[PDB]
């Protein structure tokens, strides 16, 4: 059902890509390292690697992350009460001008979900958005989060072009999941979450890089449940995105979905920019 097209590495004005960003929900940093996730990254050779759901719990990170001379500047954020839940990471070849954490909203900053890395010509934000939960028990909160996240990004974007990436926990449109009819009342595809995504795009403003480039391509997913071998039947959801300021659209070369990369229930996504 899906084969990501070849990497286009020149922007529309012919400028070659100078920045390769990779984002990946690793479903557990160590479990992922064990599944050989780091080798795939070594092959991808991105300049910036953004990781979501690291689930780290101790006073030390895996030694394997010290073997990356190409992604030597590493930033991490895990829950205040760090216990195998959530957690994000941002590893960069070059040193950002500034790395901050959270969105400046206490009640939304206790779960190690956001890292902001400011660069010369843009600000990068990696996020692991709160899942609405089984039985939608956390849907009211998620709407409060969406609202606060949106407003934070709108403010960052007002000072410098923005690139948001990560596992945003929402398949925006019907084309973003294999079973839209059966999930309208499940976390990730509720009207509230879909509205929230559409509202993020409108308010910042932000453009969905992959959909902007492949507006009619179906079956492009970044997550398949481990249950019932959904990855092999390509029964999935597109939950990971690279959202960008409109001002960055002429620098956009390509937004990829590395469907073949194993190591998690999410596959990595990659962005090429000519800055
Ligand atoms: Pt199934
Ligand atoms: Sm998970
Ligand atoms: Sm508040
Ligand atoms: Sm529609
Ligand atoms: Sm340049």
């Amino acid at each position: 059902l899906y084969e990501d097209p070849p990497d286009q590495k020149t922007s529309p004005s012919g400028k070659p890509a100078t920045l390769k960003i990779c984002s990946w929900n690793v479903d557990g940093l160590r479990a992922w390292i064990k599944k050989k996730g780091l080798d795939w990254v070594k092959e991808e050779a991105p300049d910036i690697l953004c990781l979501q759901e690291t689930k780290c719990s101790e006073n030390k990170l895996p030694a394997e992350l010290q073997e990356l001379p190409g992604l030597s500047h590493q930033y991490w954020s895990a829950p205040s009460d760090k216990e195998g839940y959530s957690g994000v990471g941002l590893l960069s070849r070059q040193c950002p001008l500034k790395v901050s954490y959270g969105i400046g909203d206490e009640e939304h900053d206790q779960e190690g979900r956001v890292i902001v890395a400011e660069f010369d010509s843009f600000v990068l934000v990696t996020a692991y958005v709160p899942n609405a939960g089984r039985g939608l028990v956390r849907l009211e909160y998620r709407q409060r989060w969406d609202e606060a996240f949106r407003k934070f990004l709108k403010g960052l974007a007002s000072r410098k072009p923005l690139v948001l990436c990560g596992d945003l926990n929402v398949a925006h449109e019907e084309i973003d999941l294999r079973n839209p009819k059966g999930n309208k009342k499940n976390a990730g595809f509720t009207p509230q979450e879909r509205q929230g995504f559409g509202e993020l795009l409108q308010a910042v403003p932000l453009a969905d890089s992959f959909r902007h480039l492949y507006p009619n391509t179906p079956y492009a997913y970044t997550f398949w449940t481990y249950m019932m071998n959904a990855r092999s039947k390509n029964v999935g959801w597109r939950l990971d995105y690279f959202l960008l300021s409109h001002s960055l659209l002429p620098a956009l070369c390509d937004s990829k979905i590395r469907s073949k990369a194993l190591g998690s229930d999410h596959c990595p996504i990659t962005l090429y920019l000519a800055l």
